[PDB]
C-alpha cells in the first residue's frame, strides 16, 4: 500500500513545489554594465530551467500512463501462465514467427514456446521505456543546479535542494516499478516453465 500512497505522495509534493518554482522564476521575469549582463544571464538561466523543468515533468507524467495501462495488463494476461497460455491460444502469433521460433509437432508445447516468446516482448517493451526515462532524466536533471549556485539566502538554497531531492525520490520510486515490472516477468516464466516440466512428468508417466 505505501507503493502505491508513496508514489502519490511523491508525485504531489513534486507538482506543488514544482509550480512554486515556476511562479518565482516568472517573478524575476517580470522584476551598472556588469548589472545588465548578470541580470540577463539570470533571466536565461531561468529560461533554460524552465525547460528542463517542463522536460523532467513531461517524462514523469508519460512513466505514470504507462505503468496505468502496463498494470491492466499484468492483472489480466500476465497474471498467471493459465491466463498467459488461454490469452496466446486465442490470440496466437502470426503464423510467419510461429514456425520461425515454435515449429514444434506438439501443440501444447507450442503453447509453452509462444508464451516465453511474449514475455520476452512485454520484457524488451519495459526496458525500452525505461531507457527512455533514464535518458531524458539523467539528460535534464543536472539543469537545476542554477536553482542552487543564484540562490541567496541559505533558507531559500535549503528549500531549492529539497525540492531537487523530491526529483530524485520520485524518479527512484518509478525505476522501482520498473524493475518489479521484469522480476515479475521472471517469476512468472520459472513458473510457466515450471509448469511445462510438470506437464511432461505427468505425460511421460
Amino acid at each position: 500500500e505505501d507503493i502505491t500512497s508513496g508514489l502519490k505522495q511523491l508525485d504531489s509534493t513534486y507538482q506543488e513545489t514544482n509550480q512554486q518554482v515556476l511562479k518565482n522564476l516568472d517573478e524575476i521575469f517580470s522584476t551598472n554594465e556588469m548589472g545588465e549582463e548578470d541580470a540577463l544571464n539570470i533571466k536565461k538561466a531561468a529560461i533554460a530551467l524552465r525547460g528542463d523543468l517542463a522536460l523532467l515533468k513531461a517524462n514523469f507524467e508519460a512513466n505514470e500512463l504507462f505503468f496505468i495501462s502496463e498494470d491492466v495488463i499484468f492483472k489480466t494476461y500476465m497474471s498467471s501462465p493459465e491466463l498467459l497460455l488461454t490469452y496466446m491460444k486465442i490470440n496466437p502469433l502470426d503464423q510467419n514467427t510461429a514456425e520461425q521460433q515454435c515449429g514444434i509437432s506438439d501443440k501444447v508445447l507450442v503453447l509453452y514456446c509462444e508464451g516465453k516468446l511474449k514475455i520476452e516482448q512485454e520484457k524488451q517493451n519495459i526496458r525500452e521505456r525505461l531507457e527512455t526515462s533514464l535518458k531524458a532524466y539523467q539528460s535534464n536533471i543536472g539543469g537545476t543546479a542554477s536553482l542552487i549556485t543564484a540562490s541567496q539566502t541559505l533558507v531559500e538554497s535549503l528549500k531549492n535542494k529539497n525540492f531537487i531531492k523530491g526529483i530524485r525520490k520520485l524518479m527512484l520510486a518509478h525505476n522501482k516499478v520498473f524493475l518489479n515490472y521484469l522480476e515479475e516477468l521472471d517469476a512468472l516464466e520459472r513458473s510457466l516453465e515450471q509448469s511445462k516440466r510438470q506437464y511432461l512428468q505427468e505425460r511421460q508417466s
